[PDB]
């Protein structure tokens, strides 16, 4: 296991433009597209990711490039976090992962909201910080996937994952 093969089972593939969970455009391995409703404005913001015409569909190997460009970009934006960058340096290279993925799914300005979680993962109070994680719109609106980072973070394991 490794976080692409993470983000991948949390993620899925899909070549043709779909809704995500929240009902946002997006393709590929969970690249979103636009928050917009209009399908226009989804299919211009994949043209212009892609560099051609798509006309809403792409390959694997795009995709896959994609998914590589966004979980980079998700690990720098953590390294310029002031407030996520001490927190993601005190872990294991097992929750990192698990962090990335929180990251990838619900955007830095998502993390804001999980401060208590992130003192107490600092602190490696594991137990404490999984209760804390689950009282969460992330939680409740993602139960399944998201009990599978809690247990990540909980146990440095990739036990969630098979
Ligand atoms: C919970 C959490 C801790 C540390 C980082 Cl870097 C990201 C997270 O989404």
């Amino acid at each position: 296991m490794n976080i692409f093969e993470m983000l991948r089972i949390d993620e899925g593939l899909r070549l043709k433009i779909y809704k995500d969970t929240e009902g946002y455009y997006t393709i590929g391995i969970g690249h979103l597209l636009t928050k917009s409703p209009d399908l226009n404005a989804a299919k211009s913001e994949l043209d212009k990711a892609i560099g051609r015409n798509c006309n809403g569909v792409i390959t694997k190997d795009e995709a896959e490039k994609l998914f590589n460009q966004d979980v980079d970009a998700a690990v720098r934006g953590i390294l310029r976090n002031a407030k996520l960058k001490p927190v993601y340096d005190s872990l294991d290279a097992v929750r990192r992962c698990a962090a990335i993925n929180q990251v990838f799914q619900m955007g830095e300005t998502g993390v804001a909201g999980f401060t208590n979680s992130l003192r107490m993962l600092q602190q490696k109070r594991w137990d404490e910080a999984a209760v804390n994680l689950a009282k969460s719109r992330w939680y409740n609106q993602t139960p399944d996937r998201a009990k599978r980072v809690i247990t990540t973070f909980r146990t440095g394991t990739w036990d969630a994952y098979k």
